[PDB]
């Protein structure tokens, strides 16, 4: 990650861009598994396997609260979503497929955000 991403504090303008990125992910057709925390009814052992769960609604709350100080922190939460999914689910599962599509889309959007800063 470049120096700007690591430590240039997020400005209010940056935050408007982060909101747009997040909304783009939330609107993507393959984002359904990631919109809200994993339901333990859908995976009873999930919270014993995944020590730091993450989901787009938690990220939204954090964005609205101005939790993130640096772009790296936002990227780290987003990456947790995908890493948790690839670790918990087998590589042939629809969940894993959704993570590979959505992460690629996130990278496209993130590059656009970084260029716009
Ligand atoms: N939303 C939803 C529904 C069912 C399941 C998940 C999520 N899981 C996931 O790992 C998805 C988030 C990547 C756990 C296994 C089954
Ligand atoms: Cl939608």
């Amino acid at each position: 990650e470049d120096a700007m991403t690591v430590l240039t504090p997020l400005t209010e303008k940056d935050y408007e861009g982060l909101k747009r990125v997040l909304r783009s992910l939330q609107a993507h057709k393959m984002a359904w598994p990631f919109l809200e925390p994993v339901d333990p009814n859908d995976a009873p052992d999930y919270y014993g396997v995944i020590k730091e769960p993450m989901d787009l609604a938690t990220m939204e709350e954090r964005v609205q609260r101005r939790y993130y100080e640096k772009l790296t922190e936002f990227v780290a939460d987003m990456t947790k979503i995908f890493d948790n999914c690839r670790y918990y689910n087998p590589s042939d599962s629809p969940f894993y497929q959704c993570a590979e599509v959505l992460e690629s889309f996130f990278v496209q959007k993130l590059k656009g955000f970084k260029a716009s800063r």
